């Protein structure tokens, strides 16, 4: 059997006809070479256009583009009949839609730029799908979904019977849309009368009297989650609630949100934190395809199965492989019995800012291991790191080591006039040419597609990746990475976990990683360091302990339990009040393996 459509997307924001000669496309294009119209010139808006009706998909134009403003993919005809929406000529297109279920939480996972948020505005009524045509009505939509269980949802959606509530992705815009303090907005938006329950569970008591613009990311995020739970509806759609929330906060909100399913409401959530997704979700959808080009929603899957196939990069039913390599967690019985040596040691430390005090318990750092640091923000994790980096003088104690350090800072504000390739090549040009470094670092994080860009012109997520890659291309005795997962989609977090683990493993080096993402911590860690106390007041970093003893100490502070997926080896979360959640807690066993 066979069947195949060609799909061309050109990121115009990257095209510049005057720099590549005269539309390098039509020139290099074989079809145009033999009097054909694969690539046509829009001599007005001055852009090139690929008439997919021609394009053999040979991909010559793609390789040639001096930047990379062209993508040509060969897909099977069949999806053409499940096309849901396309943003225009050579623009991004989405296939299929996720299913919403009364009384449950349907999770959604996949890399950004594959229509996760596109699916949300559509099911919420904000965007009427154009069926990859010129459609502008709901009736044509209802017809297209005849036979699907969504056909009815949409009939109702058009009638005005149901109207979903939405926690928007971009919370950093809320301030510049509303005015006043937090108490006011939450009063108005309230419709179920629970100003107290909500504001309390989300620990908003303080912020209440402050103003929108005086809020941080975490706070802003939380105020959004809040206004959403205060709404009296039936459909709730949360887009990326994990953002800006620390290890503790993000896990506590899933529990708050998931309870909506209990009240018999239909919940939908997009997530990049697998542990948060697992705990939340009853059903799950994977979205695969190339970012910015096209996206396809898989059939609904059981949280467990769905999440494992995800790690493998192969969706059995759909029968697709969206990632060359898999990502498997090492069982436990697979681990290696090793007596490591001490690399360096640190005495009791104390940093006192006057308004906030941190105390560090004495500890040993071993050569070749990886210690993950976890704890709520405002507790002293970064302060700690800066003392080992030496960029911070202790109030008491003293870290005088004779070692080289590679430090990937938490808040990086790119200020370097140059390109990514310039910056990296100046660190270690040879490694950039290494088949090992290109395979484990450079390609996985996508620093090749970034070489040409200027460091100052990079986005939060890109800058994160380049910093991480910069840090890891250096030769040091110890590596310090302060919160790598920030601004990274699900796929990027995984690539970085595998990278950090592989590179440290290969060159036999030691590293310390602060993280709020449970799966990354579990993946890269050999040991753990937990912080407790009163955020913003005092914090105490415990001594390095085993993973089990560690996760046990931290998790009890949140009230969540984890098992071990027999197959994947990944940490599997227990839903609030499950038989296992009960047994495990009764024995104070929050983490297995
Ligand atoms: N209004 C728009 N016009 C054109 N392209 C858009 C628009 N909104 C989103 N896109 C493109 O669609 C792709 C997927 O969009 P989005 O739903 O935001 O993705 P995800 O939620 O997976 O990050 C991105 O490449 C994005 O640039
Ligand atoms: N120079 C300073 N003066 C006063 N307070 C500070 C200073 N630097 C940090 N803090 C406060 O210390 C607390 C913890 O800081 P930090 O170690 O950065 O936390 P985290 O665990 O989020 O990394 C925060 O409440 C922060 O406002
Ligand atoms: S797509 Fe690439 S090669 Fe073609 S005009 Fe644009 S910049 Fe030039
Ligand atoms: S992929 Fe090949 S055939 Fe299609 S537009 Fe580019 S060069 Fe022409
Ligand atoms: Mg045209």
């Amino acid at each position: 059997m066979v069947r195949k459509m060609r799909i061309a997307v050109i990121d115009y924001d990257k095209c510049n006809p005057d720099k590549c000669g005269h539309f390098l496309c039509e020139r290099v294009c074989p079809v145009n070479r033999m009097g054909g119209e694969a690539i046509i010139i829009d001599e007005e808006n001055y852009k090139p256009i690929i008439q997919e009706a021609s394009c053999t998909g040979c991909g010559i134009c793609v390789h040639k583009c001096p930047f990379n403003a062209i993508s040509i993919v060969n897909l099977p005809e069949q999806l053409d009949e499940d096309c849901v929406h396309r943003y225009g000529v050579n623009a991004f297109v989405l296939y299929r839609l996720p299913i919403v279920k009364d009384g449950m939480v349907v999770g959604i996972v996949g890399p950004n730029g594959t229509g996760k948020t596109t699916a949300v505005k559509i099911l919420a009524g904000q965007l009427i799908p154009n069926l990859c045509e010129d459609n502008d009505s709901w009736d044509n939509v209802i017809r297209a979904f005849r036979g699907n269980e969504l056909q009815n949802y949409f009939e109702r959606l058009k009638n005005g019977e149901i109207r979903p509530v939405v926690k928007p992705q971009y919370v950093d815009l809320l301030p510049k849309a509303v005015k006043g303090k937090v108490r006011e907005l939450l009063k108005k938006v309230d419709e179920v009368g629970k100003f107290e329950e909500v504001v309390k569970e989300l620990e908003l008591e303080n912020v209440l009297d402050r103003e929108l613009h005086q809020l941080s990311g975490g706070e802003l995020q939380r105020v959004a989650i809040a206004a959403a739970l205060l709404r009296k509806a039936h459909f709730y759609f949360f887009d990326e609630p994990s953002s800006y929330l620390d290890i503790r906060q993000r896990l506590k909100v899933a529990r708050v949100i998931r309870r909506l399913a209990n009240e018999g409401k239909a919940v939908l959530v997009v997530e990049h934190d697998l542990a948060v997704l697992d705990y939340l979700s009853d059903v799950i959808h994977v979205v695969y395809g190339e970012p910015g080009v096209y996206g396809i929603f898989s059939k609904p899957k059981g949280t467990r199965n769905g999440i494992n196939e995800f790690l493998q990069g192969y969706l059995k039913d759909e029968n697709v492989r969206f990632r060359p390599y898999e990502i498997r967690f090492t069982k436990l019985s697979e681990r290696v019995d090793v007596e490591r040596e001490t690399l360096v040691e640190y005495p009791r430390l104390v940093k006192d800012y006057g308004s906030f005090k941190l105390e560090v318990e004495p500890g040993e750092i071993r050569k070749g291991e990886v210690i993950g640091i976890v704890g709520p923000n405002g507790i002293g994790k970064t302060t700690f790191v800066k003392m080992l980096a030496g960029v911070e003088e202790p109030t008491e104690g003293k870290v005088e080591w004779d070692l080289t350090v590679a430090y990937k800072p938490q808040y990086i504000k790119a200020e370097y006039e140059g390109t990514v390739y310039e910056l990296l090549s100046k660190i270690d040009s040879s490694k950039l040419n290494s088949n090992f470094y290109k395979t484990e670092l450079l390609k996985p994080l996508g620093i090749i597609d970034l070489y040409d860009r200027n460091v100052e012109d990079l986005s939060g997520g890109e800058l994160q990746r380049v910093a991480i890659a910069a840090t890891l291309l250096r030769d040091a005795d110890i590596y310090l990475l302060d919160e790598p997962s920030a601004y990274l989609d699900v796929e990027q977090r995984l690539a970085v976990s595998r990278a950090i683990r592989h590179l440290m493993e290969k060159n036999e080096k030691t590293a310390l990683v602060v993280e709020h993402d449970v799966l990354m911590i579990d993946y890269v860690s050999d040991r753990l360091i937990v912080f407790e106390g009163e955020p913003g007041r005092h914090g105490r970093a415990l001594p390095p302990m085993g993973m089990r003893e560690g996760m046990n100490r931290f998790l009890a502070s949140v009230g969540i339990t984890f098992r071990r997926d027999p197959d994947s080896g990944r940490p599997r979360a227990n839903k609030e009040g499950s038989v296992k959640d009960r047994e495990q807690k009764a024995r104070g066993e929050y983490y297995y393996a």
